[PDB]
């Protein structure tokens, strides 16, 4: 059949279903306080982790059966490396080790919030504790699970070589004023590159005579092979395309005046000869959503203006399509706004792991729940004043889902899951299932939805 596994978990019930379209989900199985708090899939759809107060448990095999136990007490957040090879757990409330003994950790391990587990051992390899001065993750994973880092900000960004999770070169990464850092979602060949390596961005902002700055740093050789110097900026965001292709900076600017001024995207060419830097466009409002398509150059942003008077309505938000021009070759041409569309209250974007359909939606609103299916290679014929970009806009289909918090695509890019869960509010859980197009194959009601996750398919 093809058919892709998902969880449920409702009230003290969790259960694996098959997928059925229109059709009843098939239950693989369903028990009750599978888990205490929530539920999370593996990255590779290995591993079905609950989690419990003593411990995280990873369940899985034809039998869902206990596989691996990690005794971390009281986990709020738990983190997968890329390969599934580690395991990352964390608690807000600091490690309390008792005199009587703990069956793993030991004194070391007290005062500590995080905890890097080896999963086919089972046993844990570091205790970190809680920064001196809500986001995860944290400890942020290389593509091949070989590095792992964290940021120490305004001062360095430590990180760590596995399986040894010793600090490469016995140092932390200096890098003065440090702001955030990211590593690329892959491991990218960079044109005439022969040595292994691993990339991360990371930023600056304006320090004495020096200007704010964008950095991209090769590990292990720890070389800055880019700088991008950037002036009147108030902050910056930065988004790696999944294949590290290219690497998309977002820069809050200001005036002179140091009023709020304008928001500028640039984009690295990562892989290209000298890593070329492109200014792609300058825009007015805000951005407060931007997502790159899965294995594809196109990206979406959502804009609002900024507000004086913090006025009762609500602010209306713009969503604005990217793509590059079309060039003769096997090549890519500049970075340009495709389409903007009519404003609305639209403030989340989920984008088809395959890439090619991207769904526009309003959650964790009160006065909308509108759903909207996009397609990029549409084929149709383009509109004159987009008709020299690399992409074919077309609204698929509409939808709705009242009290709506989350969606979540499917593996094969075929279905999209929403869903109203208990944890954000009460009035009334439920999901919908969707196709790619926005048809709404079937929705159900259960009394204390919790939440929905397709379990993970890597490609064969
Ligand atoms: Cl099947
Ligand atoms: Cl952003
Ligand atoms: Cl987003
Ligand atoms: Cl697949």
């Amino acid at each position: 059949r093809g058919r892709d596994q998902f969880v449920m978990y409702r009230g003290d019930t969790v259960g694996v279903f098959w997928n059925n379209e229109k059709d009843q989900p098939e239950n693989i199985v369903d028990r009750q306080h599978w888990t205490e708090t929530f539920v999370q899939w593996s990255p590779l759809g290995t591993y079905l982790t609950s989690v419990h107060a003593q411990g995280v448990q990873l369940w899985g095999g034809a039998s869902w059966s206990r596989l691996r136990r990690f005794p971390h007490p009281f986990v709020n957040l738990v983190a997968f490396s890329p390969g599934e090879k580690y395991l990352v757990t964390w608690s807000n409330r600091p490690i309390q080790i008792p005199d009587s003994g703990h069956p793993v950790l030991t004194l070391d391990d007290d005062g500590k919030n995080y905890i890097i587990w080896d999963i086919e051992t089972a046993r844990p390899l570091r205790s970190f504790a809680q920064q001196d001065i809500f986001p995860w993750p944290v400890f942020k994973w290389s593509a091949d699970d070989k590095y792992v880092a964290r940021l120490n900000q305004g001062t360095s960004i430590s990180i760590y070589e596995l399986p040894k999770m010793n600090l490469l070169d016995k140092q932390a990464v200096k890098i003065e004023g440090v702001m955030d850092f990211e590593w690329a979602p892959a491991t990218v060949q960079r044109e005439g590159v022969k040595t292994y390596e691993q990339l991360f961005c990371f930023w600056t902002p304006e320090i004495g005579n020096n200007p704010a700055r964008v950095g991209l740093m090769s590990i292990p050789s720890k070389q800055i092979v880019r700088t991008l110097n950037l002036f009147s900026v108030s902050d910056v965001k930065m988004h790696w395309q999944s294949e590290g292709t290219y690497l998309c900076v977002k820069v809050d600017r200001h005036s002179k005046s140091k009023k709020s001024q304008a928001t500028t995207l640039e984009i690295f060419r990562v892989k290209e000869k000298g890593v070329p830097v492109e200014v792609v466009d300058t825009i007015k409002d805000t951005v407060i959503n931007f997502a790159w398509e899965p294995k594809g150059d196109r990206f979406v942003i959502i804009t609002t203006p900024e507000p004086v008077g913090a006025t009762a309505v609500p602010p209306k938000t713009s969503v604005s399509f990217f793509c590059p021009e079309l060039k003769k070759g096997n090549q890519v041409g500049s970075f340009k706004h495709l389409r903007t569309l009519e404003k609305k209250n639209h403030n989340a974007i989920y984008w088809s792991p395959k890439g090619r359909f991207v769904v526009i939606a309003t959650v964790h609103n009160t006065q909308s729940s509108d759903l909207e299916f996009w397609d990029l290679d549409f084929d149709g014929e383009k509109p004159e004043n987009e008709k020299d970009l690399a992409a074919c806009l077309q609204l698929m289909g509409t939808g709705d889902h009242y009290g709506i918090t989350d969606v979540e695509w499917d593996p094969s890019g075929r279905y999209v899951a929403t869903w109203a869960s208990a944890w954000k509010h009460t009035m009334e859980n439920g999901y919908h299932l969707y196709d790619f197009k926005g048809e709404l194959l079937r929705e159900e009601h259960i009394e204390k939805f919790k939440q929905w996750q397709w379990r993970p398919r890597p490609p064969t």
